[PDB]
């Protein structure tokens, strides 16, 4: 499992449940095509998104819904997604977790690069 | 000033000094149209993007380009930049503040919205 | 003003007003003295808690009383305060900004240190 | 296991390892008592702290020592110590997990408390 999201709520204090995620990869003419996508589990974590082969160096981008995740909640938010771009190198770790913690009017993210 | 951003870099303690920004709107067509751009001063702040004339209510994407600003400082950092999309002005003008709190493998980003 | 303290509201995207914050500074026998207090204003803002001459050389702790300030908009939140605890002046006089962002749960907090 | 601390590394994008954490409990005279402590391991993870028994409610104090953890990696940091201050309430869910997020001049913190 080379790529792993997790996804923290910072008003609950809760993992990010049901929220949807899509992931893209940049092709050659600059275009986003979709990769990979699904939901966060009941711990706020969606695995299982790529394999080692597929998942190839370039530019990924991982798009989180939040705004949808607030509005369930009842939440008026500012987001419309949030958006975490980066590139996948072979020279670094193998295994990539992108974590998210979210909030209405603001949100973190870190890469937690691992072997 | 309806549209302004300021950085800050969490490693020196310090502003977020020639950060480049760059701006787009999403046009009738869903396409990401360029809508202004600039960079951030030695106060870590970006003025003079747009005027209220021109900030219509719309979907907006603030790009900031934070691999170009870590390379400029010999760093190698993980993202490519951070991008902030929200819709703003859809009950009227309000004045926007991008907020970015910046690290080599992480970021944080607030809004602050205000009505004049 | 050598510090300052400046404080961000993350679920309504606003300044934290009316945050109170109290500044300690460990004393010869290692307890923790009251240095200042005072409360963010409309801006966020907190301004004239100290001045150069009695900011000396230090390990200082700025509390922000996020609890109080939570529980008078009636939300119940995890934290009881965020405590930034520092040296500070130990290279000469520096000016200081102790940011927070504040959700119910969590906060941020940085620092920008500049030189006059 | 009812808290547990987990802890980042926002400039390498890595688990924090081999940070000390110290957790204290206010006592009665409003002094902070030792109450727990280790050091994070090679996932930035602090488990067995303590058992369901002896936490009890009550306010605790979770120091994470950040200085130490940048002086040992070449790098001068802003901070004595992270400190996470809360109090433990048997109304909510029982696990508590405390996670920081560190930079040399900034920090991250949130509550994940679940069942
Ligand atoms: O990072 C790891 O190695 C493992 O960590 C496990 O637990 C947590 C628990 C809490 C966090 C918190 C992340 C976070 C991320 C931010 O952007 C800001 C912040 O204050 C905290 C991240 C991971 C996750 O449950 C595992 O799936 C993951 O693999
Ligand atoms: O840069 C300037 O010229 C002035 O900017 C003023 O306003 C802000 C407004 C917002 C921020 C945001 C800080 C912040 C801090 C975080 O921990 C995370 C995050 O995403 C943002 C910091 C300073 C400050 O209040 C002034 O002190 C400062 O001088």
């Amino acid at each position: 499992c080379p790529l792993m999201v997790k996804v923290l709520d910072a008003v609950r204090g809760s993992p990010a449940i049901n929220v949807a995620v899509h992931v893209f990869r940049k092709a050659a003419d600059d275009t986003w095509e979709p990769f990979a996508s699904g939901k966060t589990s009941e711990s706020g974590e969606l695995h299982g998104l790529t394999t080692e082969e597929e998942f190839v160096e370039g530019i990924y981008k991982v798009e989180i819904d939040t705004k949808s995740y607030w509005k369930a909640l009842g939440i008026s938010p500012f987001h419309e997604h949030a958006e975490v771009v980066f590139t996948a190198n072979d020279s670094g770790p193998r295994r990539y977790t992108i974590a998210a913690l979210l909030s209405p009017y603001s949100y973190s993210t870190t890469a937690v690069v691992t072997n």
